[PDB]
């Protein structure tokens, strides 16, 4: 598979917590 | 499969919690 | 698989917590 | 964009004229 | 962009004229 | 860009004229 993730002009503030990521791509994605 | 995820001009504030990601793409997606 | 993750013009502030990463890509992604 | 304008403890007196505003924020600001 | 404008303890007197504002923030600022 | 403008304990008097603002921040600033 071909994966293209593009982000332009983002403004993020006050992100208290377990922020994992913004763009995450792979073969198998299992989150418990 | 071909996956294209584009984001422009985002403004995110006060995101307390387990924010995983914004654009996530893969073969298998299983979330418990 | 081919993975391309592009980020331009990001502004991040006050990110208290366990911020893992912004763009994360691999074969297997398992998060507990 | 994220805009935060805070004012505490202001004392204004004798303001003869075309007083527009105190805190003004927007995308485009053109004043002739 | 992230903009934070804070004002505490201001005392303004005798402001005859075209007083526009105190804290003004936006994307484009053109004043003629 | 991240912009923080802080003002504490200001005393302004007799401000005859075209007083625009105190703290002004944005992307493009063109004044003629």
């Amino acid at each position: 598979l071909i994966v293209t993730q593009t982000m332009k002009g983002l403004d993020i503030q006050k992100v208290a917590g377990t922020w994992y990521s913004l763009a995450m791509a792979a073969s198998d994605i299992s989150l418990l």
